[PDB]
């Protein structure tokens, strides 16, 4: 299992514009297009992103291309972030995947806001951090996906996904 497979399980693949859990316009493998209510604003962002007139629809290849960009950007974002980098550097390979997942879903800024959980992870207090992470809007809104991520941080294994 790797970050790509992990995220492909959590986000799904959709070739037509769709609304995410938060009601935002998305396409592909969790690629947010706009927080704007206009489908037209969405279709415009999409064409800009692909470089063609897509008319709200893309190919598998296009979705994967966006996906590669997003994971790359997520990684680079963590490495450039003063709050995130140190945590990342302190973690083992599987747990690193878990932080990437959170950043991909919630953005750098959002994850950087989990001050206490970050501190616990850095200190390798697995059980404590799992409990703290669950006290969030994130967990209440997308509980199955959050539990998967949380178990990943808790155990350092891919058990939560070996099911799926």
């Amino acid at each position: 299992m790797n970050i790509f497979e992990m995220l492909r399980i959590d986000e799904g693949l959709r070739l037509k514009i769709y609304k995410d859990t938060e009601g935002y316009y998305t396409i592909g493998i969790g690629h947010l297009l706009t927080k704007s209510p206009s489908l037209n604003a969405a279709k415009s962002e999409l064409d800009k992103a692909i470089g063609r007139n897509c008319n709200g629809v893309i190919t598998k290849d296009e979705a994967e291309k966006l996906f590669n960009q997003d994971v790359d950007a997520a990684v680079r974002g963590i490495l450039r972030n003063a709050k995130l980098k140190p945590v990342y550097d302190s973690l083992d390979a599987v747990r690193r995947c878990a932080l990437i997942n959170m950043v991909f879903q919630m953005g750098e800024t959002g994850v950087a806001g989990f001050t206490n959980s970050l501190r616990m992870l850095q200190e390798k207090r697995w059980d404590e951090a799992a409990v703290n992470l669950a006290k969030s809007r994130w967990y209440n809104q997308t509980p199955n996906r959050a539990k998967r991520v949380i178990t990943t941080f808790r155990t350092g294994t891919w058990d939560a996904y070996k099911n799926l």
